[PDB]
């Protein structure tokens, strides 16, 4: 239910903004998609959509498919881009992103 939280306009814009020349940058992404302006509560609702298996964490598979949370046709991040985002978000080093870490990722964006 991402379009309950973010607009199709912003989602298109956010995904359409990166060329191959651009490093996928979650900071730019979360800004352009509209997530930085959402309440903390809506950021957590975004988190739970991303947490596809509802394990309470965004694990590395789910993280590589992050963009699919916003637009299901979007491609996965590459291994490298996925691990870059995991390095940014995974502050306790357990190899997955919890609720706090996800909010932090958005806050740092
Ligand atoms: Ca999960
Ligand atoms: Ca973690």
């Amino acid at each position: 239910s991402m379009t309950d939280l973010l607009s199709a306009e912003d989602i298109k814009k956010a995904i359409g903004a990166f060329t191959a020349a651009d490093s996928f940058d979650h900071k730019k992404f979360f800004q352009m998609v509209g997530l930085k302006k959402k309440s903390a509560d809506d950021v957590k609702k975004v988190f739970h959509i991303l947490d596809k298996d509802k394990s309470g964490f965004i694990e590395e598979d789910e993280l590589g498919s992050i963009l699919k949370g916003f637009s299901s046709d979007a491609a996965d991040l590459s291994a490298k881009e996925t691990k870059t985002l995991m390095a940014a978000g995974d502050k306790d080093g357990d190899g997955k992103i919890g609720v706090e870490e996800f909010s932090t990722l958005v806050a740092e964006s």
